[PDB]
C-alpha cells in the first residue's frame, strides 16, 4: 500500500493545483470587470461640465440686468415726454 | 491501513466543498459587478448636459438680438 | 501518525473555508453598497426638468421678441 | 512511515501557498472596490444640478419683470 500513499497523494496535489487555478481565474476575472467598473465611474463624473453651464447661466442674468437697464432707460426718457 | 482511503474520501469530500464555495463566490461577485458598470452606465449623461449648454448659448444669442433691438428702439 | 496529521490538515482546509467566506461576504458588501452609491449618481429627471424650464425660458424669450 | 510526514509537510506548505494566494487577491480586490466606492461618489452632482436650476429658475423670474417693465413703455407709448 507504499504505492497506495503515493496515488493518493498525487490524486491530493491536482486537485489542490485546480483550486489553486480557480482562485487565479477568479481574482483576475473579477479584477479586470473591477477596473471596467472604475473607469466607467470616471466616465459618469460630469462635474467640469457642470460648473461651467452654471457660468454662462450666470453670464445669462448678467446679460438681463443689462436689459433692464436700457430698458428702463427708454421708459424713462418715454416718461419725460 | 485501508484506514487511509476512508481518509482519503473525506479530504476528497471537503476540498469539493471548498471548490464549490469558491466557485459560488466568484459567480455571485461576478455577477454583481456587471450589475454595478450597468448602472454606472446609465449616471453618464455627457450628451444631456452638453444639450442643456446648447440650448443656454441659443438663448444667450437671443438675448443679443433683443439688446440689439432695443438700442434699434432707441435709435427711433 | 496518518490520523494525526490528518487532523492537522483539516483544520488547515477548515480555516482554508472560512477564509474564502470571509473574503467573499465582505466583498459583495461593498459591492451593494458600491452599486447603490452608482444609483445615486444618476441625475437624469434632474437633469431634464432643468432643460424643460429653460424651453419655457426661450419661449418667453420668443414672446418678448413678438412683443418688441 | 517517514514518506507520510513529507507527503503531510508538503500539504502544509502547498496549502499555505493557497491562503496566501487567497488573501492576496482579496484584499487586492477590496483596496479597488475602495477606490470604486470613492470614484462613484464622485460622480454625485445634485448639489450643483439644484443650484444650478435654482439660477434658471431667477432667470426666468427675472424675465418676468421685464415683461412687466415692457408693458408699463406700451401703456406710456400710447398716450398719443
Amino acid at each position: 500500500l507504499a504505492e497506495n500513499s503515493m496515488i493518493e497523494a498525487e490524486e491530493v496535489r491536482g486537485t489542490l493545483g485546480d483550486i489553486s487555478a480557480r482562485i487565479e481565474a477568479g481574482f483576475e476575472s473579477l479584477s479586470a470587470l473591477q477596473v471596467e467598473t472604475i473607469q466607467t465611474a470616471q466616465r459618469c463624473d460630469h462635474s467640469d461640465s457642470i460648473r461651467i453651464l452654471g457660468e454662462n447661466i450666470k453670464i445669462l442674468d448678467r446679460s438681463m440686468k443689462t436689459m433692464m437697464e436700457t430698458m428702463k432707460l427708454m421708459m424713462e426718457k418715454v416718461d419725460l415726454l
